[PDB]
């Protein structure tokens, strides 16, 4: 019952690299992933077992979390753990993008998402959840695939370098840079989703990394 087969798959999905069955996930996963662990507060890597490090084991334990104030937790969280683990994408040894775990609550459930994010730590290339528990047919549509396909090319940030994702309800304005369109018949999930981006391109979150990959960290 591992079903940390289904985790690797969704980021070679998320990643744009096809693999069918169990034994090429793991192949291609081993030859094109290289997890990472981050210190959100300085957006600084770290040492340690990236592979086998459990975020969400982390975030419930005293010593490796901190309680966020109600001020703070835009996307009740709770608790953030103080490291946190990318997936850094390769060819060769140049780093072609980074997949971001991101998660917030939603109407029923705790929603958890990969979001591929290009070099410049702006635009995105790809966005899966990999666990969520909405109803089927309305808050269940973020694993819609039109619905994901409407994320790529969009853009985490504005030029003031401020968190500019929007999740429009009745749908985004076609030239949009920074919006998304709303789940039609569940604004409650979107709004989850809305607050998930808000506290996680934040100060709180991925916000200290991404200014480090702005600025050519990864290469
Ligand atoms: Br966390």
């Amino acid at each position: 019952p591992g079903h940390l087969r289904d985790k690797q798959s969704k980021i070679l999905q998320v990643a744009g690299i096809e693999a069918k069955g169990s034994k090429q996930i793991v192949e291609l996963f081993n030859k094109s992933i290289e997890p990472r662990l981050v210190d959100f507060n300085t957006g600084d890597f770290v040492e340690g077992d990236a592979a086998n490090y459990d975020q969400r084991k982390a975030a419930k334990e005293a010593s490796e979390s901190i309680k966020l104030t109600a001020e703070q937790d835009k996307a009740k969280i709770q608790r953030r753990a103080n490291v946190g683990v990318v997936y850094l994408v390769k060819d060769g040894d140049k780093t072609s993008k980074v997949i971001l775990p991101v998660h917030g609550n939603g109407l029923w459930s705790m929603m958890y998402a990969f979001v591929a994010v290009e070099t410049d730590g702006n635009t995105v290339s790809g966005l899966t959840y990999y666990e969520q528990g909405e109803t089927p047919g309305l808050g269940g549509e973020v694993e819609n695939p039109a619905w994901r396909a409407q994320w790529v090319g969009k853009k985490l940030f504005d030029e003031n370098h401020k968190p500019a994702i929007k999740i429009v309800k009745g749908g985004a304005p076609q030239g949009s840079e920074h919006g998304v369109d709303g789940l039609s018949g569940a604004t409650l999930t979107s709004n989850g989703v809305q607050n998930t981006f808000d506290f996680w391109l934040g100060d709180m979150g991925f916000g200290p990394f991404l200014t480090k990959v702005r600025d050519g960290g990864l290469n």
